[PDB]
Order: structure tokens, then sequence, then C-alpha cells
């Protein structure tokens, strides 16, 4: 979408609302499947709260869009490159937009914590360019998202739980090779609304369940080739204290001559699995991780559909 010029990236919308435009500063990829990032300052230091996102993307050379919330960016540079970087310290996804998916509104009352004493003070975007045949005019390109921040307290809170594989690896030309993942939930009640899988092309299927009194509850099963978007959850579930998160990626080595362990470039692998969820504000907490595979038994009654392609 169009470049900003003189008006700038902050929108004033009432007196308690701002629109915030995190805009690529007008960009020209010179090769297929670059990764650009940059950062933006919020302009507050008090507490606000995220609760909309309008993406601003060409729908002919952007192929998909993240946007991040961290205290460190990678870089103090107007942009850079990003395979996948984004931040030094942690990067918490808000956002995703991806082509041939669209995204899913955050529900009403609904909103993500930043700024203030320990809230995000940077936001990163990451914009994916896919086929750059739309360049070849040489355009500058301004592509990105408009985040809507208000200082009103929501009565719900956004955070994201990130399961996520750490030592896998898979042997060349082996048929199938599971990642496990699984942690004990120990906070006040999550309601979890969205999800998102991320694998790089080893990955077949990557399922999310809740566990509880051995009972396999469906929160996300997805094909990791599929545009990696934030999906809708088929219905709300809650996850309390008592449950366990439980996650497989399901790969393959075939294709590979090599063996292939977890890392940041494509001839790498991730198991990646984004679990979206709102609070109580008196209760919630911005993030979770589970990194860890606690009862690996229990994946002995896990449910069929984990281990076939959707
Ligand atoms: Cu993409
Ligand atoms: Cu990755
Ligand atoms: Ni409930």
């Amino acid at each position: 979408n169009e470049c900003l010029g003189t008006i700038g990236p902050v929108t004033p919308l009432d007196a308690s609302d701002f629109a915030l435009d995190i805009r690529m500063p007008g960009v020209t990829p010179k090769e297929s499947d670059t990764y650009f990032c940059m950062s933006m300052r919020l302009p507050v230091d008090e507490e606000a709260f995220v609760i909309d996102f309008k993406p601003r993307a060409s729908m002919d050379t952007v192929h998909h869009m993240l946007l991040f919330g961290c205290n460190m960016p990678s870089s103090t540079g107007s942009y850079w490159f990003c395979d996948e970087g984004t931040c030094t310290d942690k990067a918490n996804i808000l956002y995703a937009w991806a082509r041939n998916a669209p995204p899913t509104r955050l529900p009403k009352g609904v909103g993500f914590r930043v700024g203030g004493e320990t809230g995000s003070k940077y936001f990163v975007l990451q914009v994916h360019y896919g086929d750059i045949s739309a360049f070849r005019d040489n355009h500058k390109d301004c592509s990105g998202v408009s985040v809507h921040l208000t200082r009103v307290p929501q009565p719900l809170i956004a955070g994201m739980y990130l399961m996520m594989s750490v030592d896998t690896v898979i042997p060349p030309g082996e048929k199938v090779v599971n990642a496990d993942i699984s942690c004990q939930y120990k906070m006040y009640p999550m309601h979890v609304f969205a999800y998102r899988v991320h694998t790089h092309h080893l990955g077949k299927v990557v399922s999310g369940y809740r566990v509880r009194n051995g009972q396999w509850t469906l929160i996300g099963r997805q094909n990791p080739q599929l545009p990696q978007a934030f999906y809708p959850v088929e219905h709300p579930v809650d996850v309390t204290f008592g449950d366990i998160l439980a996650a497989r990626c399901v790969f393959t080595g075939e294709g590979r001559t090599e063996a292939t362990h977890i890392g940041g470039t494509s001839s790498d692998e991730m198991c990646n699995l984004y679990i979206m969820y709102y609070m109580e504000a008196k209760y919630a907490l911005s993030f979770m991780t589970c990194t860890k595979n606690v009862a690996p038994d229990m994946f002995r009654t896990i449910p069929a559909e984990a281990n076939i392609p959707i």
C-alpha cells in the first residue's frame, strides 16, 4: 500500500486511541524469496493495548508478513535482511498475514499489552517477498501493517504459548520422524482462540492437543506447507492448571542426502506451534514457552489423525 510521505506513521483516532502504520521504507528486492525486516519504537512510554491490525500489502509481491514485539531489534538500521531473525531478545509474535489465507480478527475485548515497564518497546515487521516479477519497473515497496493502539485497559489480554522442538534429528531417507513436545500447564486458565504452525520443507503435519485425565482434545492440526497464517480454533478450548499440552510434528528425510537438525536455515528444520490465547486481565500473563517433552510415554495414546496428512 502507498508510502505515507508527509503525514507520517501516526494517526490520532480519539482522545485515547491512535493508529500506527508500520511499513517498509520504500524497498526494492533484487532476488526471489527475500526477507526484509524493519523496526519501530512505540511513540508512547506508558502501557498500551494492541486491539486491531489491518494489512497494507501488495497483492502481487508480498507472500507473507509477520509482526513481533520485542525490546532489542537485531539491527539499528533502516531495514535489514532477516531470513528468520528479528530480535536479540525474545521476539513475541502478534500477527501473521499470509497470502491465500486471510487473517481472523481479535475477539472484541481482547488486546495485547505493550509498552510501559514490562511490555514490548518495539515492533518488528518481517516481509517475505515471493515472485519479484512485479518489481520489473523498479518501484519502491511500502508494504506493512496498521496497528490500532489504545490506552483503555482491556478486560481480556492476549498472549502466546509457544511449543518448539530443540533436539530433533532427521536421518537422510527416513520415511517418518516424529518431533514430540509436552509440558505441564501451571498458570491461571487460558482460552485458545487461534493457532499457527511452522516447519520448513520436510514437515508433513503439525498437531497440538490439550490432554486432561488422559483425554486428548484437539487445538489445531495443519499442513505446514499450506500458508502459515493464524487459523481460528474450531472450538474455543480452555487450558487449566494440571493439563498437559502436547504437540507432534511429522517429518520425512526423503530427498535429503545428509541428516537434518533444528536450525535457522532452509537446510534445517523447525517444529513450532504458536497457540494464541486470551486470559482474564487480572490473571493474564503475556507469554509461555515449552521446549521439553515431560511425558514422552503419553504419546502412545495420541489420536491417529496426528500421524496422517490433512
Ligand atoms: Cu511467505
Ligand atoms: Cu523456521
Ligand atoms: Ni471456557
